[PDB]
Parts: structure tokens; sequence; C-alpha cells
DNA sequence: CGGGCTTCGGCCAGAGGTCGAGGGTAATAAGAGAATTTATACCTTTATCGTCCCATAG
């Protein structure tokens, strides 16, 4: 699948830095992950007496 | 052969992390009527304490 869609065979390519702008040297892993949000928000949490 | 004497088995007590966070649920039916006490309400009587006139001591 990842051959077909002209990405990296293993799924891995050398991303650039954000401030630096140089190149990793080792190549790193991006992907999209179904990434969730949990009811145990900081807003509910936060208490100070 | 009864008797101290050790040991063992059944029975009960106590103790089991902390800190959050949220939610919910928490408990009812004799009337009558008689009687007794108690808080209330008005009123009078005595003392009390605020108040000022007056003689006097310096």
């Amino acid at each position: 699948m990842l051959k077909l869609a002209d990405l990296p065979e293993s799924g891995q390519m050398r991303l650039f830095d954000g401030r630096t702008g140089n190149q990793f040297e080792r190549p790193t892993t991006v992907g999209y992950m179904y990434m969730l949000k949990l009811n145990h928000l900081v807003d509910d949490k936060m208490h100070a007496r």
C-alpha cells in the first residue's frame, strides 16, 4: 500500500527541523494516528484554596 | 491410678495504600376532649435613680 501511494516502503523519511531547518541525520516515523481526547480535562482538575 | 502438665484444636478479634474526581440517596398518621401549666396582658405599688433648689465653708 505504501509503495502504491508513492511513499517510502519503510514508512520513514528524514524530517526537517522546525527551528534550525536542518535535516535530521536519521529518518523518523511519521503518519496519521487516531488520537483521542479523554474526559480528564485540566479545566475540571485545577483547584486552589 | 488420679493428677499436674504440655500441647492441640476450636473460636473470636483485628487489620488490611493514598490522594483525588464525579454522580446519587438519604426516613410517617386516632380523634375527643379534659386537664394542667405557661406565656401574656393590664394594672397597681413600691423603690430607684436621674434631677435640681438651697445653705454653707472657704
